[PDB]
């Protein structure tokens, strides 16, 4: 459909890496470096001060300044997990919810069932069907964060007219211990 014909005509697709370093330490990031998973007992790693120490997140190796990029996501039939970007400087050691403000602009899902934006406070989405692979979408410039069915091309939420002021990353994150990974989509 449109959003396969049209998607890289609009934005850059990114090729997006997980970033070890980054990553809590109960967080598993596979050896392509294209998805996490979660262990059941933190490992034994560094508390080097790129690493999330608290949240259990993850982010990509790049991060963008400019321009209009997009990743996709296959989220599968998870029942937990949560995406989108976040501004480099935000705070990786110990709790901050994860906000607008707070430099976090993410959506997801929690309890098999309840898609939300990570908003202050958080919004609950109505969704038609559960989607199984989700593309974001960032325009610098315009301060827009869109999130879509990969699948199908129908629109999940946007972010409107942020005024971005720091680098942004890609953003993953995972609560629950499930048999299905968190999985990106290779360009
Ligand atoms: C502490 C458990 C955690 C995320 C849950 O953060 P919290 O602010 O409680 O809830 P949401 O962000 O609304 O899901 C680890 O990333």
């Amino acid at each position: 459909g449109a959003y396969n014909e049209w998607k890289k005509a609009l934005f850059k697709p990114a090729d997006v890496i997980l970033d070890p370093k980054t990553a809590n330490p109960i967080l598993l990031v596979s050896e392509d470096q294209r998805s996490v998973q979660r262990a059941k007992e933190p490992q034994d790693l560094p508390d080097n001060p790129e690493r999330f120490n608290w949240h259990y997140c993850v982010l990509g190796c790049e991060s963008f300044i400019s321009g209009r990029h997009y990743w996709e996501v296959e989220v599968g039939d998870r029942k937990e997990w949560h995406i989108g970007v976040c501004s480099k400087n935000v705070q990786r050691k110990g709790w901050v919810k994860m906000t607008p403000e707070n430099g976090f602009w993410t959506m997801g899902l929690t309890d098999g069932n309840k898609y939300r934006t990570l908003t202050e406070p958080r919004t609950n989405l109505k969704l038609p069907k559960p989607p199984k692979k989700v593309g974001v979408f960032l325009d610098y410039e315009t301060g827009d964060i869109s999130f879509y069915n990969a699948v199908d091309g129908s629109h999940i939420h946007t972010f409107l007219d942020v005024s971005f002021s720091e680098a942004l990353y890609p953003v993953f994150r995972i609560l629950t211990l499930e048999p299905t990974a968190l999985t990106i989509c290779p360009a």
